[PDB]
């Protein structure tokens, strides 16, 4: 019996960036994550791990026969500092480790203090390294710290102009992360700039239940139609969502 929640949940699974970003992470925990990404109904789109775990994750994904699960990682993370040289070095290392995708934190505090240029320059530098390596760049703007709609829009706009391939709400590491309103605002920037073809969206942080995921896909489908949200244009950034999706699908 198909239901809206089952349909949304299978979509969300296939769009997931299945994440572990903890101080106490180890190889064993990343190997387990890789195995969790290969589910009875399909694979997640990606995993998201700290850069040092990329080589062991690649090996694990290959040995279980799922080399098409992408490996994402994070840089300038979680603080979003405004030192471009550091963010770039971290991005270059992520590429060297073997990342398929890099999620860089935008220097949101600098923007809040009136500096629009440093976020442009930081994202552009990281984009140039990634592009040269055929690596996608996601930019985390930290909506829960920016707070104000105008600042969410501005950070989104700057990031897109600088070359972001995705805009991502949050690190998951601050008190407020993805919200439906924040998602709507960011997707409206994509719409307003006419960059639906080249920029994707990622709600991240605190997305824990199948009903939560459903709320975000509903906004995407309203704004861009139900075919837009494929893996190049949409992901769920989540550490603690998959079990709920599988339960909604009857693997729970």
């Amino acid at each position: 019996h198909m239901t809206d929640l089952k349909a949304s949940s299978l979509r969300a699974l296939k769009l997931m960036d299945l994440t572990t970003l903890n101080d106490d992470d180890t190889d064993e925990k990343v190997i387990a994550l890789c195995h969790q990404a290969k589910t009875p109904v399909g694979n997640t789109a990606a995993i998201c791990i700290y850069p040092r775990f990329i080589p062991i994750a690649r090996k694990t994904l290959k040995e279980q026969g799922t080399p098409e699960i992408r490996i994402a990682t994070v840089t300038n993370f979680p603080h979003g500092n405004d030192d471009i040289d550091i963010a770039l070095a971290e991005t270059r290392a992520a590429i060297a480790y073997g990342a398929d995708e890099v999620d860089v934190v935008f220097p949101y505090r600098a923007l809040m203090a009136g500096n629009e240029q440093v976020g442009f320059d930081l994202v552009k530098a990281c984009k140039e390294a990634c592009a040269a390596a055929n690596v996608l760049l996601k930019v985390i703007i930290e909506t829960g710290e920016l707070k104000d709609e105008a600042l969410i829009r501005k950070a989104s706009e700057i990031s897109i102009k600088a070359g972001a391939d995705f805009i991502k709400t949050s690190t998951g590491k601050v008190a407020v992360n993805a919200t439906p309103e924040s998602a709507r605002i960011m997707m409206e920037v994509i719409r307003d700039m006419g960059v639906e073809k080249t920029v994707g969206f990622l709600p991240a942080g605190g997305v824990r239940t199948a009903e939560d995921a459903q709320k975000y896909l509903a906004i995407a489908d309203e704004l861009f139609g139900a075919d837009w949200a494929d893996a190049r244009h949409y992901r769920f950034g989540a550490s603690s969502l998959l079990a709920s999706l599988l339960k909604a699908l009857g693997h729970g």
